[PDB]
C-alpha cells in the first residue's frame, strides 16, 4: 500500500513490426539513464511492453543536483537568499519538497547534453517507443487528502500549500485559483438571490453591481496571485523561457542576450502559418453562426405548428440538444485547436501555452456565448431578418407532415437551460468516468498491478479546467442579469468542483509532472477581456429587455455609461489594492535589504582641512594665483570665524 | 573668466534686528561645515550678508563620499554593477560627473547627522538667517552650450546627455522631453497643414489620425524614458525614497520595511487638509466658470451692438484680453496650489511633488481649456441658455450710452487666438525678462560680481515648463481639429523653445541642484489623461461643428467609437512596441548576467550505481523486505539490460 521509492517510471512500448529496432533503442535507452545517474530497475508490462524504473542512488549526486538547479534559479532573480553553502549545509536549511524533488529527475531525462542530461524527450529523433513518462502516484496520501477535504466546509490556506508539497506549483494554482473564486463567487451568489425577490427581472442596479464585483475579484486576484508566488519562492519563473524538445530550427543565432548561441526559426515562416488561423477562425464562426441559426429558427419554428403540448422543456428542446451536443463538438475543435498550435513552431514552452490558449479560448468562446449572443442581439433587437428562415422551415413540415410573437423573457428560460443543464452534464460527466472504472516474484504484484493500471490513465492537464472555471465566469461577468440565479447555481458547483477535481487528479488521471509558472498564465488576459465585456453585454441586456421603439439614444448611453463606469471603477481598485501593502511585497524588500546589510557590513575634523590648503601653497610655490590666494586666504576655519564676524561689524558700520 | 574650484555657495543674509542671533547662528553654521569636512572660505555679500564658500578639501574623503553613495545605490538596485574596490580603482573606472559630483556635496549640506551629514536645511528649526545654497554657474561651459545649440539644425543624443554631465538627470529630462516631442510634432504639424489644404473645416478623418498620433508618441516615450534612465543608470531611483527636511512627525515609527525605525505622521490629520482641495477646486471651478460666462457673453454682446466697426480682431477684444490675462491668474492660484501643498505634511520630497503636480496641473487643467469648453460644448450645441445673460448687459448698455446668429466657425477663430496670442505674449515673456536684466583683494572682484548677481537670480523650476509642454499637448490632443495650423504653429515654439529654455538656465535663473528622477514624473499620467480625453473631445467637435437638428445617435456614437478606438489603438502599440526589444533592456539582462557568471565561476558513471546498493543490501542485513529486494534483484544495470531482453522475448514468445 506505498511505493517503492521509485521517482519515475518510464513506459516504452515496444510493437512486434520493430521489434529489433526496439529492442536495439532500449538498450541505448538504458544506457543514456545510467551516465546521469539513474539507478535503474526494469520489470514487465501490458501489452508487451517494458516498465523501467529509475530513482537517484547518489544522494551527493542528488544534492548536487538540487544545488545546481537551486544556484539556476538564484541567477535569474527567483530566489533572492543566496545558497552560500557548496556542502548539503544549504539543502538542510531549505528542504526539498517531493515536487522540488521529482522535476529535476524529470530535468536529467529530459534536458539535453547542453545542460547536463540524458535527453529522453520521445517526441525527438530515436526513441519513438518510449509512450510516455509519469511519476507514480501515492495512494497513501492520496485517500487521506480526498478524505479531509470531504468532511471540510472550507479550504484553509495549509490546504492549498500541501498540493505544492506533492504536486507542484502550477496544480496548486488551480485550487488557489478555485477557492479563491469559489469565495468570490457568494458576492453576486446572495446579491443574485436578492435580485430576484426585490428587483425583478432585468434591473439596472444589478449590472452595475455585477460590473463592479468583477473588477474587485479580478484585481484582487492578481494581487493576490503575486502573493502567492512570493510565499512558494516560485516569483518571476515565467521570465525564465525553457526551450521546446520539439522545436525545430533552421540555424543557429548570433549575438545573443543571454550569451551563448541559440538556435532559431525566422518567423516569416511562422507568420505564415500564424495566418492560417484567420480563415480557421472565420469558418469556425460561420460553421457555429451557421449551426445556431439554424437550430434557433428552428426552435422558435416549433412552438408555432404544435403549439406546445408538451411543456416549456418540450418548446426549447433543440436548445437542449445543443448543449448536451456542445462538449462533443468542443472536441473536434480542441483538436484542430491543438495540431495548428503544434504546426506553427513556437519557440518556449511557455510561449507555446501562451497561444494555445488564445486559440483554445476564443473557439470556445465562440460555441458558449453565441447561442445567447443571438437571443439578446439579434432576437429581441430585430426578429425580422429571421422571417426567410421560418418559412423557409414552413415549406418542409408542410411536406413532411402530408404571429411571431417575439418573447422578451426568452433569454430567462435560455439562461437557465444553459445554466443547470449544462451544470447536469458536467456532473454527469464527472460520476460516469469513476462509474466506467468501477512469476514476478509473487511479493509486488499488488504494486505492480497499480502500475500497470497507470498507464492506462490519460495525463492531468491543469489548462482544462481552467477554460471551464473561465467560461464559467463568462456567464456571471455578462449574462447573469438574465437569471441572478446562475451565481447561485454556480455556487453549489464551484463546491463541489474543488472537491470533483480533487478526486479527477486522485484516481481518474496519474500524478501530473510537476512544472513552476508565476501566474495562472494568458488566463489573466482573457478573465479580464471577459470582464470588460461583462460590462457592454450588461448594460446592453437590461436596456433592451426592459424596453416603447428602442431608441438609440438609450442604448448608445447606456453602453457608454457602464462601460466608463467599468473604466473608472477599475482605477480605483488598482489605486486601492495598490495602497494595501502586500505581504509578500514587503517581506521581498525587506529580506533583499539584509542581504545588501550582509555586504554592507563586509565593509581630526579641523586638522585635516588644513592640511591640502598646505599642499596647494606647495604647489603654488613649485610653479594660479587668483585660484590660489583666494583659498589660502583664510587657512583655518577659526581664521575664517574673525574675519566673518568682523565683516558683520564693518557692514553694521555702514 | 572661469570659477575658483567652487562647489557650492551659501547665502546666509544677515539682517540688523537679529544682528547678534544670526552672528551667533553664523559660527555655528561654520562650525557644523568644518565637522562633515567642507574646506570654508568667507566672502563679503549685498545687502549686509555673508556668502561663505565651500570645497572638498579632502579628495580621499571624498572619493569614500563617493565610495559611501555609489554603494548606497548599489543595494537598492540602481547600479547594476558593484564598485568591488574599496580603494578609488572603482571611481578610475568609472569618472564623477559633475553633477555627481556636486549633488554629494549637497547632501553632506543637508542630510541629517543620522545619514553621516550636516544637515543645514534652512526651514529647520534655528538657522531661518541661511536664504539659499547654490552652486555657481560656469559661464565658460555656458556660452559654448549657447553658441553649439543655436547654430543646430537638429540636436543629437550627444547634446542631451551633455546635460546630464553638468546639470543632474531631471534637468536633462526636460531637454529629452522636448526634443522627442518636437520631432513627434512634425506629424500632425505637416498632416496638418494637408488637412488645411484637402479636407477643409472640422474633417473626421484628422481626429483619427490625431487621436492614433497622440497613443503613438506618448507609449513611444514611455519605452524611450526607461531606456535612457538604463543609459545614465538611474533607473529605479523613484523606488528609493528621500526624506523631506520639513517634515514633521508626531511619533516614531514600529514594524518598519527598511527595518530602522521611522518618523510618520497620522493620515487622518493629513487626510483632513486633502479634503479642503475639494472646496478650493470646486471653487476655483465656479471661480473661472463664472469669469468665463462673463466674458464670453459680454463678447457675443458686443458684435451685435456695435455690429463690427472694426474687424474681427476687436470682435474677439474681451477673449484677447482672457489670454493676456490669464498668465497673471494662474500665478495667483499657483500660489495657493503650493500653499495648500506645503501645509499637507507629504512624507517624500517625491511624494511631495507628486500631489503638488496633480494641484498644479488640473488647476492649470480649467484656466486654459474651459474657455474653448464653453465654445464647442455650450454655445455650439445650445446657446439657449446665455440668452438671459445677453439682455442682461443689454440692461446696462442703453443706460451707459444714454437675433443670436450662432456661428459654427467661432471656435476656429478662437483656437486661432488662443494659438498665436498665447505663443505671442510667450515669447513676449521669453524677450522681455533678457532685456530687464540688460577693497576684498582687488582680483577677484569681477569673480565675486558675478556672485552678488547671482544671488538675486531666482532658482530654476523645472516643472514650471513641463506644465507648458504638456498644455501645449492639450491643445494638440484635444482641440486642434477645429485649427489643424496649431501643430503646425506650436512646432515653431518648440524649436525656440528648445533654445529659450536653454537660454533661461544660461543667464535668468542660477545653476539648479541636481538630483535624479526616473520618469518626467507624475505628467506621465498627465500626458495620458489628455490623450485619453483627446479621442472624446477630439471626436465631439467634428460631430458639433460638421453637424439638421443633431441626433444622439450621432453624438453617441461618434464619441464610443473614437473612444474605442483609442484603447483598440492603445493596446495595439503597448503590444508592438513590447516587442521591439530596446537596446536599454537588452543589456541589463545582459550584465546581470556576467556578474552572476563571475558568482557561477565562484564555484564511474555505472561503477557509482551499485555502491549505494551495496549501501542498502548492508542495512537490511542489519535490520523493508518488498522495497530492499525490488531493487536489488538487478542490481547492476549489465543485469538489467538481460532481463530487460529477456522479458521481450518472454513476451514474443506469447
Amino acid at each position: 500500500e506505498s511505493n517503492f521509492g521509485v521517482d519515475f517510471v518510464i513506459h516504452y512500448k515496444v510493437p512486434a513490426a520493430e521489434r529489433d529496432e526496439a529492442e536495439a533503442g532500449f538498450v541505448q535507452l538504458i544506457r543514456a539513464l545510467t551516465t546521469v545517474g539513474l539507478a535503474t530497475e526494469v520489470r514487465h508490462g501490458e501489452n508487451e511492453s517494458l516498465l523501467v524504473f529509475v530513482k537517484v542512488a547518489s544522494p551527493d549526486l542528488f544534492a548536487k543536483q538540487v544545488y545546481r538547479a537551486r544556484l539556476g534559479d538564484w541567477l535569474h532573480g527567483v530566489r533572492v537568499s543566496a545558497p552560500h553553502n557548496d556542502i548539503a549545509q544549504a539543502l538542510q536549511d531549505e528542504p526539498v519538497v517531493e515536487a522540488e524533488r521529482l522535476r529535476l529527475i524529470y530535468l536529467m531525462i529530459t534536458k539535453p547534453h547542453n545542460e547536463g542530461g540524458a535527453g529522453v524527450t520521445p517526441t525527438n529523433a530515436k526513441w519513438k517507443h518510449v509512450e510516455s513518462i509519469f511519476p507514480l502516484h501515492s495512494h497513501s496520501f492520496n485517500k487521506e487528502w480526498i478524505k479531509k477535504w470531504s468532511s471540510k466546509y472550507t479550504l484553509e490556506q495549509t490546504d492549498i500549500d500541501n498540493i505544492r508539497d506533492k504536486f507542484g506549483e502550477s496544480v496548486a494554482f488551480y485550487f488557489a485559483f478555485l477557492r479563491s473564486y469559489f469565495r468570490f463567487l457568494v458576492i453576486p451568489s446572495a446579491f443574485g438571490f436578492g435580485a430576484w425577490l426585490l428587483l425583478g427581472q432585468f434591473s439596472y442596479l444589478y449590472a452595475l453591481l455585477c460590473g463592479l464585483w468583477s473588477v474587485v475579484f479580478f484585481e484582487y486576484w492578481k494581487k493576490q496571485e503575486v502573493d502567492l508566488a512570493v510565499q512558494w519562492g516560485v516569483r518571476g519563473v515565467s521570465s525564465i523561457q525553457q526551450s521546446r524538445p520539439e522545436f525545430e530550427w533552421e540555424h543557429e543565432a548570433e549575438d545573443p542576450i543571454t550569451g551563448e548561441p541559440v538556435k532559431v526559426y525566422p518567423p516569416m515562416k511562422r507568420v505564415k502559418t500564424q495566418l492560417l488561423q484567420i480563415p480557421f477562425a472565420l469558418a469556425c464562426v460561420v460553421a457555429l453562426g451557421a449551426l445556431i441559426v439554424t437550430c434557433n429558427s428552428l426552435e422558435v419554428f416549433i412552438n408555432e405548428v404544435y403549439s406546445g403540448p408538451g411543456k416549456q422543456y418540450l418548446g426549447f428542446l433543440p436548445t437542449i440538444f445543443l448543449v448536451i451536443g456542445t462538449p462533443t463538438i468542443s472536441g473536434v475543435l480542441m483538436g484542430a485547436a491543438e495540431k495548428l498550435n503544434a504546426m506553427e513552431n513556437y519557440a518556449t514552452v511557455d510561449a507555446h501555452d501562451a497561444a494555445l490558449i488564445q486559440k483554445q479560448f476564443v473557439l470556445n468562446f465562440m460555441t458558449s456565448y453565441m447561442a445567447l449572443f443571438f437571443t439578446a442581439f439579434v432576437y429581441i433587437p430585430f426578429g425580422h431578418i429571421l422571417h426567410p428562415f421560418l418559412n423557409f422551415w414552413r415549406a418542409t413540415a408542410q411536406t413532411l407532415t402530408f404571429e411571431f410573437q417575439i418573447n422578451p423573457a426568452r433569454i430567462s428560460n435560455q439562461m437557465f437551460y444553459f445554466t443547470v443543464t449544462a451544470q447536469i452534464v458536467n456532473f454527469a460527466t464527472e460520476v460516469v468516468v469513476p462509474y466506467i472504472k468501477q512469476e514476478d516474484h509473487e511479493e509486488e504484484a499488488e504494486f505492480l498491478q497499480r502500475v500497470r493500471e497507470e498507464c492506462t490513465l490519460e495525463e492531468y492537464d491543469v489548462s482544462g479546467d481552467y477554460r471551464e472555471m473561465v467560461m464559467q465566469f463568462g456567464y456571471v461577468a455578462m449574462f447573469s442579469v438574465a437569471w441572478p440565479l446562475a451565481a447561485c447555481c454556480f455556487l453549489v458547483n464551484n463546491w463541489v468542483e474543488l472537491r470533483s477535481d480533487a478526486l479527477k487528479i486522485a484516481i481518474s488521471s496519474r500524478r501530473p509532472i510537476p512544472w513552476r509558472t508565476d501566474s495562472i498564465g494568458p488566463w489573466l488576459t482573457a478573465l479580464s477581456f471577459l470582464s470588460w465585456l461583462g460590462s457592454i453585454t450588461s448594460s446592453a441586456i437590461v436596456y433592451l429587455c426592459s424596453n416603447s421603439p428602442l431608441k438609440a439614444w438609450g442604448l448608445l448611453l447606456s453602453i457608454l455609461f457602464a462601460e466608463h463606469f467599468y473604466l473608472v471603477v477599475q482605477l480605483a481598485v488598482r489605486f486601492v489594492l495598490s495602497k494595501l501593502d502586500s505581504p509578500g511585497l514587503q517581506k521581498e524588500r525587506k529580506e533583499r535589504f539584509q542581504t545588501k546589510k550582509r555586504l554592507l557590513q563586509e565593509n581630526e575634523h579641523s586638522e585635516k582641512i588644513t592640511r591640502e590648503a598646505l599642499e596647494e601653497e606647495a604647489r603654488q610655490a613649485s610653479i594660479g594665483t587668483p585660484e590660489e590666494m583666494f583659498w589660502q586666504r583664510q587657512r583655518g576655519m577659526q581664521e575664517t570665524i574673525e574675519i566673518g564676524r568682523r565683516m558683520i561689524e564693518q557692514q553694521l558700520a555702514a
